[PDB]
């Protein structure tokens, strides 16, 4: 069936807690492939140590930019980008795990899980999966962005993996 990952995150050094997600294998597998392999850094690469670089109430938590920390860069399990898979699924509303990209087929490491419908991003970026556990968390990483996307807080990916 499909993976379930986790996110512990820290807020100026002090936990939040765990988001957990279901990644949506049997309709994305590659970008739920990606994901998965950076949740548990068995490439020699992923998730854990970096940061939510850009929040924003009222839309959606970003992170996965493990290699520049500011939103330029991350890289895919398969190189520096790979497609866009197919746009099947929809930002139907809050706990969405979508891609973040830079344009067409630029899916690197980046990420975002929604805290609204998102629907105008349906057909740009690529939907991979949802909160299954943790939106408490994401309501608390939420509440340290603004505007600008800038966190008033530094917030961390301290650990993630494969609980299944
Ligand atoms: O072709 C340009 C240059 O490279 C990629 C795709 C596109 N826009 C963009 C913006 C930010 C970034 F960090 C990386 C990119
Ligand atoms: O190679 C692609 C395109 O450029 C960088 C690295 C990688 N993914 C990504 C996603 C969002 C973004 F804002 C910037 C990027």
């Amino acid at each position: 069936g499909n993976p379930l990952v986790y996110l512990d995150v820290d807020a100026n050094g002090k936990p939040l807690g765990r988001v957990v997600l279901e990644l949506k294998a049997d309709v994305v597998p590659k970008t739920a492939e990606n994901f998965r392999a950076l949740c548990t850094g068995e490439k020699g690469f992923g998730y854990k140590g970096s940061t939510f670089h850009r929040v924003i109430p009222s839309f959606m938590c970003q992170a996965g930019d493990f290699t520049n920390h500011n939103g330029t860069g991350g890289k895919s399990i398969y190189g520096s980008r790979f497609p866009d898979e197919n746009f099947t699924l929809k930002h139907v509303g809050p706990g969405v795990l979508s891609m973040a990209n830079a344009g067409p087929n630029t899916n690197g490491s980046q990420f975002f899980i929604c805290t609204i419908k998102t629907d105008w991003l349906d057909g740009k970026h690529v939907v991979f999966g949802h909160v299954i556990e943790g939106m408490d968390v994401v309501k608390k990483i939420e509440s340290f962005g603004s505007k600008s996307g800038r966190t008033s807080k530094k917030i961390v990916i301290t650990d993630c993996g494969q609980l299944s």
